[PDB]
Formats: C-alpha cells, structure tokens, sequence
C-alpha cells in the first residue's frame, strides 16, 4: 500500500481538522495523492463535519467517513443518545486498508485525543494505527497544560509500538507570550515539531491555505512520508 | 509509616488544590491528621499559593514546601526563567517521606498533571508517588475532553504500578449540562467517582467549606485511608 498517517491530539479542539487540512494541501502541492478519512464524525446535529472542512481548506476531493452522530459528544456519548451503536474494529480498519493504496498519504482523523472510543469495546485510534500499521501524528497546543498532555499522549503511543510522527501545534498566535514560546520550545525537545500552524489558520480561503500550507512544513518531511 | 497519597490531576486548573482541601477536610473530620506537602510552586508573583488555600480551606497546619518561582509557569519553565534549578528527587521524596507518620493522611500535591516535571532531572510526580509508595487520587473535570485526558492519565499511572484512589470532579456545574452529565457517568465506568466539588467551591469560607467537603466524600472511604 502507501502511507497511513493517523492524526490525533492532545485532547479535543486543538486542530486536528485544521492540521488534517494542512498536511493534505501540503503533499498534495508536493504531488502526493492524499485520502482523508473520519471514522466517527460526531456533532453533526450542529453541522461538524471535518470531511468537510478538510475538502474547502485543502481541496481533497478523496474523502471516506463512515459513522455520523447528532450530537456533539464523546463517540461513545453521542452514540447512545442517539439509540445507535459505535461502528465496529474491523469497520474502520476496513475503511482506511479500501482508501490505503501506493504513492497516496492516506489521513485517518480521530474523535478528540488519542484513547477516545471509537470502536466497541474501549476500541481507540492507536489500536486503529497498530491494526493498519500507521504511525501517529500529534496535535497540540501552545496553551498551558500542553506539556502534560503531550507527554502522556506519546506514552501512550509508545505503550502499543505506536511511532510518533511528530507533533503539529494546531494554532500558534503571532505573537507568542511568554508561555507559547516556553511550550513550543520545550515541545520540541519531547518530539520533532513538524509545523506550527498560524492562529486562525482555518479562516483563510483556498489559496492563503495552501500558501500557509506549503510554509508550515519542511518539504522534505513531507515529500519523505510517501515513496 | 502512615498512608502516603499523591494527588495529581488529568491537567492544569482542574482543582488539584480544591480537591487537596477538600479531602483534608474531610479526613480532618473524621479525626484524621492530615499533612499536604507541596514541593514545587509557581505563580507566585501573582499570589499562587496553593499551601495558603488548603490552610485556610481546611485548617491545615503541616504545610511543606520547598520552592516557589513568580512566573505562572510549569515548573520547569518558571526556574528555566528564574534562573534556578528545581529541588532534588532526593529532597522531594525526603521531605514527604519525613511528613509521612502513622496516623496522619499526608497529601502530595504536584503542578499540572501527573507527568510534568518536578525535580532534576524529568522528575515527575509519579515519580515520586512510585518512590514513596503513594497512591494516586486524579482530579478531573467534567467538561468536554475529560474522558481522553483521564484514561491517559490511568494507563500513566498503571505503566508504573502507580495503584489509583479514584477520581475526583474538581468543579460540578449547575445546572449540569449533557455533557458534564454524561461525562460524569462515562468517568465513573473508568474508575471510582469518589466525590464531585461543586462549582464555586473555592471562594466558600472555612465553615462553608468544610461541611461542603463533609459531604461531598463518603465517611467510609475517608476514615479508611488511615
Ligand atoms: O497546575 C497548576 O497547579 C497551576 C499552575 C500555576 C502556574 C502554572 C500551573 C502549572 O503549574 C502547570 C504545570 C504544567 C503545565 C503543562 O503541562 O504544560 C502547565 C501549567
Ligand atoms: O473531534 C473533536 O475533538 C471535536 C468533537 C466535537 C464535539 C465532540 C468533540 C469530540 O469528538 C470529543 C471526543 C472525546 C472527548 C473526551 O475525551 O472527553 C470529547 C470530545
């Protein structure tokens, strides 16, 4: 096959979809075809819809979801107020080895941070990125409280031989206080930063994106994660 | 000696210093001695004194510290800033270990969540619960993104052999809401929900206070940590 990237996070609303997005524009402008795929989408009874998103930020035309839920909660929450069941193992697995093909960078985007359910029972993504061999990417922030969240995401990658493909900060501010820059530097001693996403990244249009796209990462990083 | 416990959190402004209170209030009321050691201190230009809270709170008076540093940081990045080290792994496990004696209730109260650095070198409370065979208790809230952020903080714990005294909800909201609501049960299938704060807790007076943290822990589990 190719290149499965899960993308997670440190928690929940600190930029998976924005650095989904960005990532895609990036291997797409580095000729790279990209797939995104969203598992569980929660929330779409307020219109979330990071599938979406990920389409209108970066153009990605190859997007797989596979269960929806009302309800902005935990995919275990808004499963059962809705009467219906998490989708199983072997579903989602399914989903991503049918987009996994060579020379594409296929992006599964989680629900929330690293050990949310997804699957029954007490099923997460990084059981996910074992099953499909996937190595993690991390969200995180630049807020206080990062450094703790972090750290123990990355544990927990390592606790399944799950490899870190770095972090990515879902929104840096410009200009950084005294603790963003802190963070960012002390981030970047636990793992490689692969980018750091401006504030408001989201807002911009196509091509403001895909020109905040192709400066946030390394081109070579990115040109190296599919042979 | 006397029993040992570490209470950590999921995160930063969770309520690891109203649950420190809190649980040494009830434990003081029901005849328990209670000491809390706080090592590492920050935001101390701003008036961060976390020991002062749970004097005041709980009428503790074995209040243990060994550093402060002004900037609201992590640790070690408010003695990065100021200039100066953070205490020694051996100083930390020493003083809790010379704080622990028979019959007293001696909380550990850490910055930030459990793997943050307290000590040299990438010295963590874990660390330090491990060396002195502490039991972790684990402040959460309620609020959207705890599930992820407790579970990581258990398997944390368990990579070490760290044992987990529960939960705590560090701020119950009223009304609830779904999600702190569903939240509230989702946590308690992780592990045991042993009391829930309630929102404004903080700001009550000693005699307020106490009979909320009377009442928010269960007589038993408290009267049995000793
Ligand atoms: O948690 C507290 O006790 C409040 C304190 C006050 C000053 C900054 C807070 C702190 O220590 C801290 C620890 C770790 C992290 C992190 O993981 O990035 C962030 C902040
Ligand atoms: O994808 C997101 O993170 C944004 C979505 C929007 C609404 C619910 C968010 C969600 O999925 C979620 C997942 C897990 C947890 C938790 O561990 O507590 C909280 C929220």
């Amino acid at each position: 096959g190719g290149t499965i990237l899960v993308v997670t996070g440190t928690g929940t609303g600190v930029g998976k979809t924005v650095v989904c997005a960005a990532l895609a524009s990036a291997a797409r402008q580095a000729g790279i075809d990209v797939a995104v795929c969203k598992p569980v989408q929660t929330g779409t009874a307020r219109g979330d819809d990071d599938l979406a998103e990920v389409g209108r930020l970066a153009g990605v035309t190859q997007l797989a979801g596979l269960a929806r839920y009302p309800q902005p909660m935990a995919p275990a929450a808004a499963a059962e107020h809705a009467g219906m069941a998490l989708p199983a193992r072997d579903q989602i697995v399914r989903l991503i080895a049918d987009l996994d093909r060579p020379g594409r960078l296929t992006l599964v985007e989680g629900a929330g941070g690293l050990l949310v359910e997804l699957a029954e029972p007490g099923v997460t993504l990084r059981d996910v990125a074992v099953d499909v061999a996937a190595a993690a990417l991390v969200v995180v922030t630049a807020d206080l409280g990062t450094l703790n969240h972090t750290k123990l995401t990355l544990e927990a990658l390592a606790a399944q031989q799950v490899s870190c493909a770095g972090l990515v900060i879902g929104s840096w501010p410009d200009p950084p206080g005294l603790v963003a820059a802190s963070n960012r530097s002390a981030l970047a001693r636990i793992a490689m930063v692969r980018a750091a996403l401006p504030a408001g990244a989201a807002s911009l249009d196509a091509g403001d994106f895909a020109a905040m796209s192709a400066a946030a990462f390394d081109r070579n990083w990115v040109a190296g994660l599919v042979g």
